[PDB]
DNA sequence: TCAGGATGTATATATCTGACACGTGCCTGGAGACTAGGGAGTAATCCCCTTGGCGGTTAAAACGCGGGGGACAGCGCGTACGTGCGTTTAAGCGCCAAGGGGATTACTCCCTAGTCTCCAGGCACGTGTCAGATATATACATCCGAT
């Protein structure tokens, strides 16, 4: 808890820390108060195939935030291999840091497949066990796999998430990602409500528009990743 | 009948969200004079209602009879509902956008009500009447039960 809690706050005044705002406004005033006297640049192919340049600064963007333990938002424009980005950095935690699963991939009906196709075609070998079907064909997956404790990439829509809370509430995460996530703008939406009884260590965001209304928009993205860094 | 199905029916578990307990203040109910007018009690007058009995007229009501036709029991029968299975389709559930509608919440005034003060003139009551609605009779024309 506090550990990471402490250790983030100097890590967002040691890389250009000029908040100066909300750092201090923030009850971690006096969690602080004790403080307050004071690359993979190779393209890597542990997950197959070659990435392009730009991409991996990216990937290791996603690694340094890991290796700093906060979680990110990335802002890949449409087009440009976010899914690619996205299954790189878990092959990371597989492969670098071998820790393989649980983690969700929340995702659109329409993509509910996709990523799956494009899961596989960069890193063979995993644990990818989507969640969708009828009442039934999802009811008895639930035992075997999702109540088996034997999967490493979870793959949901979000009507899926919606409906299979009880199961997926108990199990403990990792990471949890969202893809398109600007559904969670309405920080009073049901679906984003339901999201913040998740628990897990960190969460990952993939947009390319997150500021489309207003910029309180944004602060319910913020809220999601960070709740007590915002938290207003 | 009995075994084959199908259907409630208890039972344990986990979820949750709705009922309940707790502190604040502000607003309303309570204590306490002060007073006036509604209502209780009284007296007087007159019309209606009681209880028990009597006498009379005269239509309705009670009773019996006979005969028809309407009810209720059966017998087909041929539909028109049921039951079941497969499959679309729509209800419901979320989400996005911006407004207007509305309900407090808080001052201001205008004006339009209530209150009083006379004072005439509407209206209710007690008097005639005569015109409309009776009851009478009769001729008729108009349905109903047998050829
Ligand atoms: N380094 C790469 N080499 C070859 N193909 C790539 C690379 N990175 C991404 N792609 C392809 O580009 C496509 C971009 O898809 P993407 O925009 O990530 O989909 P979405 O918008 O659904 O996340 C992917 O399907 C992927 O196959
Ligand atoms: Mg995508």
């Amino acid at each position: 808890d506090l550990e990471g809690t402490t250790k983030r706050f100097e890590h967002l005044l040691s890389l250009s820390g000029l908040f100066k705002h909300f750092i201090e406004s923030k009850k971690f005033r006096q969690v602080l108060d004790v403080l307050e006297e004071n690359q993979f640049r190779e393209s890597p192919a542990y997950v197959n195939g070659q990435l392009r340049p730009y991409q991996i600064q990216g990937v290791n963007w996603l690694v340094s935030l890991h290796k700093n333990k906060i979680a990110g938002i990335l802002a890949d424009e449409m087009g440009l291999g976010k899914t690619l980005q996205t299954i790189s950095f878990l092959g990371y935690l597989r492969y670098i840091e071998k820790i393989p699963g649980p983690f969700l991939v929340i995702a659109p009906k329409s993509t509910l497949n996709n990523w799956l196709r494009e899961i596989n075609r960069w890193t063979p070998d995993v644990n990818a066990f989507i969640l969708q079907g009828d009442k039934e064909e999802r009811a008895e997956l639930i035992q075997k796999k999702l109540l088996g404790c034997d999967f490493d990439v979870v793959i949901a829509s979000y009507e899926i998430i919606i409906r299979e809370k009880s199961p997926l509430k108990k199990i403990n995460w990792e990471y949890i990602i969202i893809d398109e996530a600007h559904r969670i703008k309405n920080e009073e939406s049901m679906l984003s409500q339901v999201l913040r009884e998740f628990t897990s260590r960190n969460r990952l965001l993939i947009t390319g528009t997150p500021l489309q209304n207003n910029l309180h928009e944004l602060w319910a993205l913020l809220n999601f990743l960070l709740p007590d860094i915002f938290s207003d």
